[PDB]
Parts: structure tokens; sequence; C-alpha cells
């Protein structure tokens, strides 16, 4: 309780989503800086997805970690809807991507701790996130990584994705084929971004729809040769078709790959 738009100078555009618009802002009263992220009920309405947004302010409005995005709060004015955010000043782990090709291992291992244990926190909880991917990994002022973007969370399990499209690359097979799904699904992301790291693209890349489909339902993927022995035994124990085998969270944490690199 109990914010407005006049409340708040708006800075510069911080990035741009399919329905997310975020803005830097500051609060007048307190200065304190922030995100806005700007949504158009128009656009969400008609059509798709108004109940995401409740959601994700439902969802991420009650989680406390470091490694989690704050979500502080919202309001909205008949054409438009405000996500009041922590703001992280480091941007996302996809420019970070973008601007060096590839990661190191120490930087790939203390990644995925973080990941791992922010993952391990929503899954205390039984939820899950199943939107795991760079755009929605953003970096705090240490450089540390924080899980944002909660549109897509839900409870465990759950089934029909409802339906999505943007890229399969992240999905796990049990979602790119509409079945029942667990707290797993988080599991094979992190082996998708364990690989998309180290590598610089995801394991299942492809030119279309189809083809990466099919790579994902067949779980295709190979190394380049620079990929070490423990991080292709990480990557291909959180890759497998039976959602079962994957490892728990403690498990790759305990990893001796990410305990010998991780920061
Ligand atoms: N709190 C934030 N701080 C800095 N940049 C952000 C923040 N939230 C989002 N962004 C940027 O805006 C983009 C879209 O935000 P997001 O909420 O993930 O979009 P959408 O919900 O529309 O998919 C992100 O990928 C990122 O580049
Ligand atoms: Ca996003
Ligand atoms: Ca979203």
């Amino acid at each position: 309780r109990q914010w407005a738009l006049e409340d708040f100078e708006i800075g510069r555009p911080l990035g741009k989503g399919k329905f997310g618009n975020v803005y830097l802002a500051r609060e007048k009263q307190s200065k304190f800086i922030l995100a806005l992220k700007v949504l158009f009920k128009a656009q969400l309405e008609k059509a798709g997805m108004e109940h995401q947004l409740r959601r994700e302010v439902e969802i991420q409005s009650h989680l406390r970690h470091p490694n989690i995005l704050r979500l502080y709060g919202y309001f909205h004015d008949a054409t438009r809807v405000y996500l009041i955010l922590e703001y992280a000043p480091l941007g996302t782990v996809y420019r970070e991507l973008q601007k060096l090709s590839k990661f190191d291992e120490q930087r790939t291992a203390t990644y995925i701790t973080e990941l791992a244990n922010a993952l391990s926190y929503c899954h205390s909880k039984r939820v899950i996130h199943r939107d795991i991917k760079p755009e929605n990994l953003l970096l705090g002022s240490a450089g540390e990584l924080k899980i944002a973007d909660f549109g897509w969370s839900v409870h465990a399990p759950s089934s029909r994705r409802t339906t999505l499209c943007g890229t399969l690359d992240y999905l796990p097979p049990e979602m790119i084929e509409g079945r029942m799904h667990d707290e797993k699904v988080d599991l094979w992301s992190l082996g998708v971004l364990c690989y998309e790291f180290l590598v610089g693209k995801p394991p299942f890349e492809a030119n279309t729809y189809q083809e990466t489909y099919k790579r994902i339902s067949r779980v295709e993927f190979t190394f380049p040769d620079f990929v070490t022995e423990g991080a292709r035994d990480l990557i291909s124990r959180l890759l497998k078709h039976n959602p079962s085998q994957r490892p728990m969270l403690r498990e790759v944490l305990e990893h001796p790959w990410i305990t010998a690199n991780s920061s």
C-alpha cells in the first residue's frame, strides 16, 4: 500500500519483454532507486496472459532470497499495470553471454550454485519457475545472479504448459509434450544453462521449432572438445529424458565439478 505513477520519476528503459517494458525509476519521497515493469492491459487480455500476471505477483511478492529478485508491490491505471521490482544494476546473464561469447568454468559453476540455491528455496515451497533462461537471470551489484520474471511460475505438480511459443530451447521433454510436470523441469533447465554457459549456445538449438522439438524429445546433444569431463558429467545427469532420473539440487551443489570451481 499503495503507490501511483505520480510517486515515481521514470528513468531509462532497462529492457523490453514480450509484455513487460521495464524502466529505471526513483521513488520521489524516499529517492529509492528501483525498476518498474510496465504491462499493457489490452495486450495481456487480448489475448492470453492476464492470469500469468496475477500468478507472477502473487508468487514472487512472497519470495525472499538473495538470488531471487524482489517484487515490492504493484498498481495500475486503466491502461497499464506496473510491477515495482528490485533494480538489478549489472543487467542480464544474456547480455553478459553476448559480451564474452562464453563463460569460464569458475563463472559457470558460481552461476549454477547461485541458481541451485534459489531454485532449492523455490522448490521448498513447491514453487516451480519453468521459464529459467538467460533473459530472466539478472545480476546484482555484487555480480550475484538473481532469478526473475515469475509469469510462468506455478505450484507443483502442474499440467498443460498452457501454450507458450518463443523458443523451446530451455524446456524439458515433458513440457514440450504437454504432460504433467514436476520441480524436475527446473533441473533440466539448469542443465541447459550449464551447457549454454560453457559452450555459448543451447544444447538443442536448431533453425526450426520442429527440429528443436525433435532434438529435445530425443535429447540429442553433443559436447565441443573443450568441455571438461566433470562438466560433461554434470550436464549428462541433468539432461535425462526421464524426470525422476534427474538429480536433486543437493546432488548438484555437492557435485565435485561444482564444488571444485564454484567461488
Ligand atoms: N529488475 C530489473 N532490473 C534490470 N533490468 C530488468 C529488470 N527486470 C527486467 N529487466 C530487463 O527487462 C527484460 C524484460 O523483463 P521481464 O520482466 O523478464 O519481461 P517479460 O515479463 O515481458 O518477459 C529483461 O530480460 C531484462 O533485460
Ligand atoms: Ca522475461
Ligand atoms: Ca514473463
